[PDB]
RNA sequence: GAAACUUAAAACCGUGUUGCACUGCAACCCGGAAUUCUUGCACGUCG
């Protein structure tokens, strides 16, 4: 991509979601949205009308 | 016997509280039942 050997740096960093104290954790709204894709694919990848 | 008013004049009047004492008062919960709840991946796309 310009050969021009460009070398990039760390300009921006996206942050993990943390507790009000400062420690990371995993929400329960994220895992339940995964289980609404496992059950909603097993009824559509196994068989369908 | 025929002829001459027991008549005249005179307030049933004057004074006087339907007045004195007396609580529309005592007792009584605007009280008993009721979830601001149900569904929702901070994620997708890279000459």
């Amino acid at each position: 991509s310009r050969m021009t050997r460009k070398k990039l740096t760390l300009n921006e960093i996206h942050a993990f979601i943390k507790d009000p104290l400062g420690r990371p954790y995993v929400p329960g709204s994220t895992v339940k949205g995964m289980l609404r894709s496992i059950y909603l694919q097993s009824l559509v990848h196994k068989r369908t009308a």
